[PDB]
């Protein structure tokens, strides 16, 4: 009967999204939940046209008809082969500057902007421009190729959900080597169904010891 | 300037392929190795045109121009949310038959034949036709959606490289609930570079305790 539609970006499935959806589901055994993989652009259009009710994404939205909230900044990490000299630093962590001359694997090859433009922006923003750059189709290809000895990759920290033989994840010491997670809704959105979804996020975050996201409708208050 | 070109399907990246490529690489520090993601149909055509030299995949294609060798049969597993009734039998295992009325997420949505046609073939071989079928973009979408409570999925055993909160992998009891791994080469192929690649696979299999694949050139 009652339907809630949620747009999301693929990479978030490695993060807290599934847990959040599943807990949410329990709060509303009545509710039909439709999930759609879509980019930030498609999310913006859908939200405005009423085709989704909340969008989870990694890019900022330039549209007054949409209210967007930063949930958390996810740390970036470097995926490396176990035998890479950089892995000698797994416990300590490394700096973006240490990577400029490495063969770097970007992904995905979907339309842009995407995570590959994000990574390049992170570098750019730190005054860095890697030349040994190779764009690969999807996350599992980047990781597989890294494990194969083809180079290194920058990944969100939750990518550690994937463990491959001889694949290692090195922390980045740069404060701003991050990838943001946003919720986006219709500017005038007031529904308790969305409130509940947002409260579920707050609950999970508290369990995990993350900074709690802003209070519901703080542009109102 | 010597180049070896290798075709592979993505799902093998969770298996032994990377380790193999890396080890092969060290045996030939001279060699330029190119890796290309492509399905078994594309691999078949690329081999005949000389665009790739070896192909790794999961689906057979009937072609007199290609020599295909079975390396090993991988178990299929059912991916379920930890709360799913099926997870009650995590230790025991379940049958394909227990799954027909479940909402099953197939993947990927790349050109057919792919892994989803393989999965459907496996059901078909056991006299089964599940109807609550949903084709989804990639393995990460399927597993994520499962972890979110959207249904169940069938995966190759090596896909357990992906671990998500409350995602559980259940064994299948049907002896033939498997997904094979093949190497495919040109029929007349006898290059030492491909020999070396094949022997590299043999070496890893011996380390891992897998049954050794056939002798080079039968």
């Amino acid at each position: 009967e009652k339907t809630i539609r949620i747009g999301f970006v693929g990479s978030l499935l490695f993060g807290l999204l599934p847990r959040i959806i599943h807990l949410y589901r329990q709060a509303h055994p009545n509710l039909r939940i439709e999930l759609y993989e879509m980019g930030t652009k498609a999310q913006t259009e859908a939200l405005k046209e009423g085709r989704i009710d909340a969008g989870f994404g990694r890019l900022k939205i330039s549209d007054p008809a949409i209210k967007r909230t930063l949930l958390r900044n996810e740390r970036l990490m470097v995926a490396v082969h176990a035998s890479h000299p950089l892995n000698q630093m797994k416990d300590k962590g490394v700096h973006l500057n240490d990577l400029i001359d490495e063969k770097i694997l970007l992904y995905p090859s979907s339309p842009k902007p995407n995570f590959s433009t994000h990574v390049m922006n992170i570098f750019s923003d730190h005054g860095l421009e890697p030349t040994k750059i190779n764009e690969v189709r999807e996350v599992q290809l980047a990781l597989g190729l890294v494990a194969a000895g083809e180079g290194i990759s920058l990944v969100p920290a939750s990518t550690q959900s994937i463990q491959l033989f001889n694949l290692s994840y090195v922390p980045l010491l740069d404060p701003d080597a991050i990838t943001p997670i946003y919720i986006a809704v219709r500017n005038m959105e007031e529904s308790t169904y969305i409130y509940s979804l947002y409260e579920t996020i707050r609950q999970i975050y508290a369990y995990e010891g993350f900074t709690e996201p802003p209070n519901w409708l703080e542009h109102h208050h």
